[PDB]
């Protein structure tokens, strides 16, 4: 694979969002993975709605948690692939509640077909993303609140709390790293990315990688 990837790059990744204290990370993940896969099957880039999922997916829980991959089945199986567009279904669950879903007044922003999930090895996760664009991933962040800068080489990992977007990497470095946009404004970490170190299971990154497919 290359010795260093990075999506931004290719302007194939939106602004970073602030998910407030909803427990909604799993839908940023989703989402912010369904912008990148839209964008590189040949689409403008587009903001699309967490709330959609947030509200509407049943199958997860709101912002009480969830699972990329349940968000990307019930994208397809219930909502006939149609992820709305941000601006006509905005996000409203930053205090930590969410509304109930509506059904009326959105705009189709993207529609996917299915998803991949990825084999639990950093490797192959890293030639996957090389070619075919960002990566949703679970990591354990419990340890994350104070990150400024520089790459984690600290991670508790114990347990998996968190979903985020692996969007490129870097194999030169003497240590290697991941890099992760995250969902908790840009006056965190790096203008709102992390770098982990790779190799290692950091944070347990290799454990829960998935990406949607369009087309």
């Amino acid at each position: 694979a290359p010795a260093a990837v990075d999506w931004r790059a290719r302007g194939a990744v939106t602004a970073v969002k602030d998910q407030g204290q909803c427990g909604s990370c799993w839908a940023f993940s989703a989402i912010g993975n369904v912008e990148c896969q839209w964008f590189l099957a040949g689409h403008p880039l587009t903001n699309l709605s967490e709330q959609m999922l947030v509200s509407c997916d049943k199958t997860d829980s709101g912002c009480s948690g969830g699972l990329m991959n349940n968000a990307f089945e019930w994208i397809v199986q219930e909502n006939n692939g149609a992820v709305y567009t941000e601006d006509s279904y905005p996000y409203a669950s930053g205090e930590g509640i969410s509304p109930p879903c509506t059904t009326s007044g959105h705009t189709v922003g993207a529609t996917i077909t299915g998803h991949v999930e990825l084999p639990q090895d950093e490797a192959q996760i890293a030639a996957w993303l090389a070619v075919n664009g960002p990566v949703a991933v679970a990591v354990d962040a419990s340890s994350w609140m104070t990150y400024t800068g520089g790459v984690m080489t600290s991670c508790v990992s114990e347990q998996l709390d968190h979903g985020v977007l692996l969007v490129g990497y870097n194999d030169s470095a003497a240590v290697p790293y991941w890099i992760i946009k995250n969902s908790w404004t840009t006056q965190w970490g790096e203008e709102g990315y992390i770098r982990i170190a790779k190799g290692s299971n950091q944070c347990l990154v290799k454990e829960e990688a998935s990406s949607a497919v369009v087309g």
